[PDB]
């Protein structure tokens, strides 16, 4: 699976993206792993939700909305483990997307676009991947 | 050329260490470069420079001695283009890493260790690589 890795998408209360990969590095060098939910298939859209994790330090979340990144939201939980695969479940509800790590809820982070206007998703920096599945 | 990029070397004043490669998403979604000279091939050994491009952005240079992360030291000078290929040549003087950019010396960082104990560079995050060579 190629990363960056970039697929088109729909979204709407229901779905679920999961996604699992590996770090490519030991959390002690702080490797990334950042996931966009993009309002077109251009890199450079706009982001409904982006997801930026510190592997072993922080989690951050944003929305870039007319080219212009809006009020970030940080996370100190850090369910994920050193040198593990880890299982990505992100869940649309209708109020907020939620992150579940290995299955149990960790991030939330309530709707500034509407759903319907995602388009697309990138999931990029320093992971290998092994899973990238939108249900349906 | 595998990206993270592990090599052993050995360093001394005169020594050159020549980076080719290119960012892996445009640059208006900040992808970064990340180059460390450690102490040891282990990763989670010490490192005598860190030298870190938040492309479009800034640069970032430090040190990891004895595991702990010492005074950062940042720099706003961005030599490099959106899209292009960059060529990194990083000159080892007897003060100094003198960090070229398209052979212009753009970021400095004085020896906190000294560089006869460098025994490995890594070169990672989000680019490909097709040239990593150390002048001999």
């Amino acid at each position: 699976m190629q990363v960056p890795h970039t697929e088109s998408v729909s979204l709407s209360a229901g779905s679920t993206v999961t996604i699992k990969g590996r770090p490519l590095v030991c959390f002690f060098n702080e490797p990334h792993l950042q996931v966009d939910f993009h309002t077109e298939m251009k890199e450079d859209s706009d982001i409904a939700f982006h997801f930026q994790v510190y592997f072993g330090n922080r989690v951050v979340m944003n929305s870039r909305e007319f080219k212009i990144w809006k009020e970030e939201v940080e996370s100190k939980n850090m369910p994920f483990q050193d040198g593990q695969e880890f299982e990505l479940s992100i869940l649309v509800l209708e109020d907020k997307y939620q992150v579940m790590v290995n299955g149990q809820a960790y991030y939330n982070f309530n709707h500034r676009i509407p759903v319907s206007s995602v388009k697309m998703v990138q999931v990029w920096r320093d992971i290998s991947l092994t899973k990238f599945n939108v249900s349906n």
